[PDB]
């Protein structure tokens, strides 16, 4: 009787906005259907059917594996991961389920079953499904349609209430293409109420899909690659992923080091500080093939082994105070806006560690 | 002899030697309490079907049972353990040999032990891993209490309690209590319960599936089920160990004992919920005892003095004297 | 006895390598033996690892130290003869009515021989996964069941199992430890930081413990309550080069003694040729690999040469550093003049 008063306290909104930033739109989405799910108020018939379209790594994983951390408190066995691009052909199509009477493995059954078994409520998530032949996606059309599996030994098992999510990168191109024409309109109808000085009126950043362009294109391009429209007819609901925005990156930069910044204080009592112009320099590296990927690794590259060179020297006293800087002869290099010939090679900002004491005097770092 | 039943109920016996379970506790209580009461049919004797996963204490009750209703477990306990009744013709150590036949005259062991005491408590331990023929054997058994033996020879056992541990549908019942952990301990008296509908849509498909006889289901009286450990029956489990051990080391070297609230955590932190209470007993037993040992072999632990553990700021034994200062123990 | 030569020290001496195994398996030992065990429990271990890395000799020389004298109290049961369901019976002798009900289990034998026994389940994971119903039923509380039904308590026993899964999994862990500590080792090394005294113990993480393990476990041996019953579990590291480096030496030391117990012909070496023997060396079969290898370079010819009676006694050997790439039998003389043999 408590649990809908402690959802009251604590939505899951707020929990996913604070383990992930961006895309607001997939949160609200996701929120709105668990709710619906968890409340009562859904039909117990057929189980909730989420797909994710969206770019290379974005956070669709840990979006999915935070909902099943909200969901069931062991997400070892109330959440299952599956790795689409391994099951190229029909065979591994067998591992769903398990070999026929007679075969090698008749015993062992198949994975998901098993899995299913041990817990038949859990978040179940394949990522990156149009690696795999509609073929393998044609067990899931009927598991999907009435939550019922039978396996090679014929014991049939029923999930009806277990939340299946698919993570796709199909139509990755498109949606991002799109999105970049919605914030360019945006940013020119942004400029527009600047520029006619009405500042009364307040639109928050919340970009969302239209209609027309998912009909026109992206059920077109799903039918085509999918082969078999009735697998995309179950699906309970399509969630986009919009690609990175500017001032949420900005964010994540922030978090990305707040973290290393926690955890320098739980360990060694170690408070870093960070510049406005060192948040430049790690955004500048955004990489939309990566995603999110080429950021973190540009600031493992960047601080992370300079910061472990600096811990294994052991020239970070416990207690002290360090602020991260850019240098001094680069930040020169950095507020010149100019066009750099192709013949140049391009030399990134290099990143050092200051320390302040309490003499409010800067101590240098050099290893 | 209601005066001795009044004043030691077996429901506080059963929770002063084992914890958790005050619904299993409570069922095999008041079956075992109908049976004092002498309003059970005489004709048919009691079978209970133990579902419970690894650990939990389904073999550990029906040992505490059995060492309440008969003072020496010698004769009044008679355990069968069914991992050895994997074939079918396992069946003949029930009864005796055919005549004519090797160990004939040998007799049955069941119909040997049913005679010596016949109002001994029977466990049949881990039938899930009997054959599906020796269920069938002990159908009679269960049907009347009656047993031939290979010499013309039939034991009657009608006052007898026959208990049967399993694992069968161990799992469900555990995911059931999976909603029952996100659900009892967020309906914060409060408790743990299995729906009366699930032990007759659910279970009985994973029992028809092992067992496959309807008569063996319906032979037995009643079905206990027991539920997966809880935070604060981890808590229970955790003193309760640290408890047997300083009791152990008061009764042997006068060694007194010591544990925060604190320190119960990080030893609830070393449990598997795939095992049971065998893990936090073994995980007490290596973490804490180990340096107690090792320190008992080195001569530094005379007796008399004050042991505390403490967490590290490990779990470091540090002597207490009477001038409140902790002395580190240096274990080589 | 205990406090001046301990199991660690005998089995380091006997047993080359293996620090964190030896730690464990004497610890578990020594609160048997100080008497502060619980009497319910037997003490049930799990060996894991590679091959030739010396679990089996481990076992051995616990059940020398158990029991002074062999034969008596080491049961030893290989599970490659167990790999049927109906292998079962071979525990506990047959039912009566059937073929050998009369001569009883061997195990049930074996252990009423004695029950304070050192038990040693070999190679069990070769052994079908219906086999350990009667391991659920031992390691539960200690009793075991015969062909008329005599039980028969094994408080007192000690259970060691040993066994090759995740053995790929245990070996490139450990190599990729080792590939960390010598990464780290050889940043220390330009950081000149040899104030701290290195603990060069790798020890596998708890969660390598905990989400490779035991679901490999899970899968092999198909129960929990197995899992369950099971006390310890001890891995075993593979050798690293310096490990390497002392049993190619112990290994010389013991053909020396067998050549002065037989015609007192004392034998030397040097580094480079216990290098050249590290050389001729395997990771997967293991110290065996290290041991007909010696057959294989060192032995055979001194057999060679012992045959055609060219070493009538108490002669000095030497063995040298090759020149092919740039083994040699040579006796040394009293005077110094060293002679090479054919
Ligand atoms: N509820 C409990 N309270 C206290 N101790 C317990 C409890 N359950 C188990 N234990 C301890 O753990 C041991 C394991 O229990 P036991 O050997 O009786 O089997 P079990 O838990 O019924 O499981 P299995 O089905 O594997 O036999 C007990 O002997 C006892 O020492
Ligand atoms: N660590 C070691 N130290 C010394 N000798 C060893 C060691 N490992 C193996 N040996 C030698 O090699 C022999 C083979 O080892 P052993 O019989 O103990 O099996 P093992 O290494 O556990 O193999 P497997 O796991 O394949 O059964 C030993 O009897 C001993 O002579
Ligand atoms: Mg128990
Ligand atoms: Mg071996």
């Amino acid at each position: 009787k408590r649990e809908a008063e402690e959802r009251r306290r604590f939505p899951l909104e707020q929990r996913l906005k604070e383990h992930i930033i961006g895309q607001e739109s997939a949160i609200a989405t996701v929120g709105a259907a668990i709710r619906r799910k968890e409340n009562g108020w859904y039909d117990e018939e057929h189980p909730l059917v989420f797909l994710f379209l969206g770019s290379s790594g974005i956070g669709k994983t840990e979006l999915a594996k935070q909902t099943a951390k909200y969901m069931h408190k062991d997400a070892k066995k109330g959440f299952i991961r599956l790795d689409m691009s391994e099951f190229q052909e029909r065979h591994e199509v067998a591992k769903f389920i398990g070999s026929p009477p007679g075969y090698v493995g008749h015993e062992e059954g198949g994975q998901l079953t098993k899995k299913l078994k041990q817990c038949p409520n859990a978040v179940v998530l394949f990522d990156q499904v149009d690696k795999a032949h509609p073929d393998v996606l044609t067990i899931m059309l009927q598991l999907f349609d009435e939550g019922r599996l039978t396996d090679g030994k014929g014991k049939t098992i029923d999930c009806k209430d277990a939340i299946f999510i698919m993570t796709s990168n199909v139509a990755s191109d498109e949606i991002a293409q799109h999105a970049l024409q919605l914030r360019q309109e945006a940013l020119e109808m942004s400029r527009n109420r600047i520029a006619e000085n009405l500042g009364d009126v307040q639109i928050s950043d919340k970009i969302t899909i239209s209609k027309n362009f998912k009909e026109n294109v992206i059920r077109p391009i799903l039918k085509a690659h999918f082969r078999r429209d009735e697998f995309l007819g179950r699906i309970n609901e399509i969630v986009y992923f919009l690609p990175f925005c500017h001032s949420e990156l900005i964010q994540l930069v922030n978090k990305e080091l707040n973290f290393w910044a926690k955890r320098a204080k739980q360990r060694h009592n170690i408070t870093l500080l960070w510049d406005r112009e060192v948040a430049d320099v790690l955004v500048d590296g955004y990489n939309v093939h990566y995603g999110a990927r080429s950021i973190k690794h540009e600031v493992e590259r960047r601080v992370v082994n300079q910061l472990a060179a600096a811990y294994e020297q052991d020239l970070l006293p416990g207690g002290c105070t360090l602020r991260i800087t850019v240098e001094d002869s680069d930040k020169q290099l950095l507020k010149s806006p100019e066009l750099p010939s192709p013949q140049a090679e391009k030399r990134l900002p290099k990143l050092r560690l200051e320390i302040i004491d309490k003499d409010s005097k800067t101590r240098r770092l050099d290893i």
